[PDB]
Order: C-alpha cells, then structure tokens, then sequence
C-alpha cells in the first residue's frame, strides 16, 4: 500500500522535527530518517505509540504500540514492541540526526504505524535491560518531549 | 480494523479545535463530530486532504483526498472527492459544533482517511457548483485555516 510517511515532532518545550519513513517493498524493511533539533546532548528514546491521539498532548498517544503483546524490548531483540524503535543521539548542538532501518514496523498491514504517534523521549531507552518493571514497559525513557502523528505522504 | 479516529486542528491563527470520527461498522458510515473554535460566522469548506504532511503547515497537505479522480462535489453528490465533506456552520461565537455522517470517507480500505489530513477553510464550498475551474477542485473555500493528521484513537 503506502510507501512513504511523514512525522513532524511538536512538544511542550524547543523539541522539533521532521521525521521521514520510506518502505519500497511493503514486504521490506521501512526507512526512517530526519532530524529533531533542540534536544539534549545524548540518547533519547525514540518509539512509535499506540494512538494517534494528541488531544491531551503527547500523552493521550497511549502506550507503546505493540499489537502482539509483548515485553518491551531493543529494536534488534526479538521480543519488543513493534513500535520499538529503540534511541535517537543528540549531538553537542543538540540535534539528532536520525537514521534507522527496521524491519518490524510496516507502513502497511498489521504492523501498520500510520496515524499511530511517534514519540522521541526525554532520557535514554533501556531497551529492557533495566531490571525494573518500568524497563519492560517503556524502557525508562521518561516524559515525552515531543510527538506527531505519523501520515501518509507524497 | 480502526473503528475510531481523531483529528486535532492547529494553524498560524486563533482556529483549533478536536474532531472525533466513529465507524461501527467496515461497510458502514462514519460519523464525524466535535468541535472547532475561532471561526468567523457562517460557512467553512471541511475537506479531508490526500496528504498526512504538515511540514510546511497546512499547505504540504495537497488537494482533497481523491482517489477515484472525480470532480469537487458536495458529499451528497456521486461526483465527488472523498474527502469532500462539504461546509461546517460556525455559530456567532465562533464555534462549529461539527456533526457528519459521511458514507464515501472510511477508517479502513481504499476509501481510508487514516494518516490524512482534514482542513478547515477560510470560505463556505461551493460544493462544485461555482461554474469556474476553482469550484471543480476546491470548491473556492480559500485558504487553510487549520489542519490536523487524522490518527487512530483507542
Ligand atoms: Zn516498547
Ligand atoms: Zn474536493
């Protein structure tokens, strides 16, 4: 179906983006690439949630989109969300220049993140090695700084 | 699959507001309410756009949602765009209290509006009767007043 998607991050405090999806094969992998500048130096959670639903802020995007009902999980472990997309890296400037290729999130079908949220974070994901329950759920990246919903672009 | 929807609209002015859309039924219609604030009195063309692109405000999300490659219509009419909702009536306070049911607009298959963008207007559509070209794909609603990607909601 659609090969092309689009996020532009809006938050709260100086967090902005946009962030680009591209999947040429709706059987392949999906590209994910972009900026979002006004970040901290470091590592930042970085994950699409469940609804596309902005109407209280980032928070009414629910939680991690996972339609198989599993743990929470780096985007390499085979037990994760599908909207695990583990971290983004903020420079000394504080921009993350995004670049990830996953194999689990689809621009179509059942993993289909279209008008879901994407969400980057306010501290690092775990990637559910953090021995708490909150690891297993959302890796302990925090509060989210800034999020979009994610749509079908040209 | 999604059988409800949402839409926060934001602008470069005072127009906001939440659209909520309900489809209980694939082969039923959608019923599309809620309301937007900041309007000046009377008539705005309400469109779904093709494109969920907000990166250059509303202006990135293209023309009407038009996959059968019709002419702009009202939604009573067969000639239509999907995405052609036809107006909402702001009252003298301002509001639309926006309440639609539209059979051609979907939350699933060919016809879905997922991931696309619903545009309120400056001006009332003229629902394709406005005999010059501009009527034929905008129905001379103007300018976008407010926008927002259409995302699932739980
Ligand atoms: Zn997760
Ligand atoms: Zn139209």
């Amino acid at each position: 179906m659609a090969t092309k998607a689009v996020c532009v991050l809006k938050g709260d405090g100086p967090v902005q983006g946009i962030i680009n999806f591209e999947q040429k094969e709706s059987n392949g992998p999906v590209k994910v690439w972009g900026s979002i500048k006004g970040l901290t130096e470091g590592l930042h959670g970085f994950h699409v949630h469940e609804f596309g639903d902005n109407t209280a802020g980032c928070t009414s995007a629910g939680p991690h989109f996972n339609p198989l009902s599993r743990k929470h999980g780096g985007p390499k472990d085979e037990e994760r969300h599908v909207g695990d997309l583990g971290n983004v890296t903020a420079d000394k400037d504080g921009v993350a220049d995004v670049s990830i290729e996953d194999s689990v999130i689809s621009l179509s079908g059942d993993h289909c993140i279209i008008g879901r949220t994407l969400v980057v974070h306010e501290k690092a994901d775990d990637l559910g090695k953090g021995g708490n329950e909150e690891s297993t759920k959302t890796g302990n990246a925090g509060s989210r700084l800034a999020c979009g919903v994610i749509g079908i672009a040209q």
